Formats: structure tokens, sequence, C-alpha cells
RNA sequence: GGUCUGGGCGCACUUCGGUGACGGUACAGGCC
């Protein structure tokens, strides 16, 4: 969309 | 940052939708 900033916090939170 | 968001930016991917724990949680907001 770009990724929704919250969606950046979800990137690392998919993993950690 | 407990954590979620929002929508771009300055960059790289790609079906051009979204994917990217990159500058960077930085910006401004929710129960902090």
């Amino acid at each position: 969309s770009r990724p929704s900033g919250a969606e950046r916090r979800r990137r690392r939170a998919a993993a950690a």
C-alpha cells in the first residue's frame, strides 16, 4: 500500500 | 518497547495487489 506501519510492527512480531 | 494500529515516505522486491523483522517505533494515535 505501502505496509501500514502497524504492519511493520507485525513483521518482526510474526517472527519474535 | 507491553502491544496494536494508521499511510505514507526514503529504499528494494512483485502478481503490481501486496511482500520486505531495511533508514525506523520512527512519526502521530488507541487499553501503556
